């Protein structure tokens, strides 16, 4: 795998409040010379995942894109729900990291590798920003480095 992806560690943010949530850490490692950051550490909610398949399916390859697990009827907290929601956003990732043309979507490489919110990825996709992609990477790689993943 010429880059490593996992999606891991789900966690119930503000549990039990009226704007409670669930999020992923996705973790990613790679020589590839399409990222900025050799390695990195983010988490995202389902919600953000569905917004950045959007993203991928305007590509100029019109390459198909990963399905991603389905929405809920409900607020999904269990243990089962969230495993499996997990298994599919990792199978998700490790598809559209095997595809050269969705390595150009710079929104993904935002998603990936920072934590903008989405509008803020949208405004510095779009020019509204005082900053490029490979600049906010490279700060939040500066910023968000913990010492986590010892090299190979
Ligand atoms: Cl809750
Ligand atoms: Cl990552
Ligand atoms: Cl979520
Ligand atoms: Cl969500
Ligand atoms: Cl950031
Ligand atoms: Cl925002
Ligand atoms: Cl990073
Ligand atoms: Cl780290």
């Amino acid at each position: 795998e010429v880059i490593t992806v996992r999606v891991q560690d789900p966690r119930v943010q503000n549990e039990g409040s009226w704007n409670s949530y669930v999020d992923y850490k996705i973790f990613l490692h790679t020589n590839s010379k399409a990222f900025t950051a050799k390695t990195s550490c983010v988490r995202r909610r389902y919600r953000e995942f569905v917004w950045l398949r959007k993203q991928l399916q305007r590509n100029a390859g019109l390459v198909p894109v990963p399905e991603l697990p389905g929405k809920s009827t409900f607020f999904g907290t269990s243990d089962e729900f969230i495993e499996k929601r997990r298994q599919g956003l990792q199978h998700f990732l490790e598809k559209v990291l095997q595809s050269v043309v969705l390595l150009s979507d710079s929104q993904l490489h935002l998603f990936l590798q920072s934590q903008l919110s989405v509008p803020e990825i949208e405004a510095c996709v779009s020019g509204q920003t005082k900053y490029s992609v490979e600049e906010a990477i490279h700060k939040f790689a500066l910023m968000n480095l913990e010492h986590h993943h010892h090299h190979h």
